[PDB]
């Protein structure tokens, strides 16, 4: 069957892993445990069709970041997470961006750009401001709460689309 190789980047603490984790086993984390480089298998159904996604969650400390670069080359799809209370990890996404057209060595990569932690109201990146970010890409942008799930399945779904279109 098609396997999906997915890649979850973003800064440290924007909830890479607690939306693959929602995403993959159905709960929330609600403790903050820095990832070095995890990967999560399963077969789902998606249009119609059976699939297995693979995907790669990151590392976004600098200190756990050690050989990120390696484990990005493969990856045929990446969700560019920032979250909505993080001014800064809005900002750093063009560096993610920039990071993964490197070790892809292309300027044409399926990508999706995530806004999490939709649940908080101390918002300080807007929708509109994200959105924009995501049409200079040509890439779609979505909210995402690993808390309430709102998004979660869409996000991921929504870039093995974009990965389609490729
Ligand atoms: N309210 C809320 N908290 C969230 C959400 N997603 C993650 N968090 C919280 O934010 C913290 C960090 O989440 P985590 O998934 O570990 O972040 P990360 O991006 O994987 N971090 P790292 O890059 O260090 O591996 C945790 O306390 C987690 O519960 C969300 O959608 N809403
Ligand atoms: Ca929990
Ligand atoms: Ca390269
Ligand atoms: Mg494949
Ligand atoms: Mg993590
Ligand atoms: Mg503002």
């Amino acid at each position: 069957m098609t396997e999906y190789k997915l890649v979850v980047v973003g800064a440290g603490g924007v909830g890479k892993s607690a939306l693959t984790i929602q995403l993959i086993q159905n709960h929330f984390v609600d403790e903050y445990d820095p990832t070095i480089e995890d990967s999560y298998r399963k077969q789902v159904v998606i249009d119609g069709e059976t699939c297995l996604l693979d995907i790669l969650d990151t590392a976004g400390q600098e200190e756990y970041s050690a050989m990120r670069d390696e484990y990005m080359r493969t990856g045929e799809g990446f969700l560019c997470v920032f979250a909505i209370n993080n001014t800064k990890s809005f900002e750093d996404i063009h560096q993610y961006r920039e990071q993964i057209k490197r070790v892809k060595d292309s300027d044409d990569v399926p990508m999706v750009l995530v806004g999490n932690k939709c649940d908080l109201a101390a918002r300080t990146v807007e929708s509109r401001q994200a959105q924009d970010l995501a049409r200079s890409y040509g890439i779609p942008y979505i909210e995402t709460s690993a808390k309430t799930r709102q998004g979660v399945e869409d996000a991921f779904y929504t870039l093995v689309r974009e990965i389609r279109q490729h």
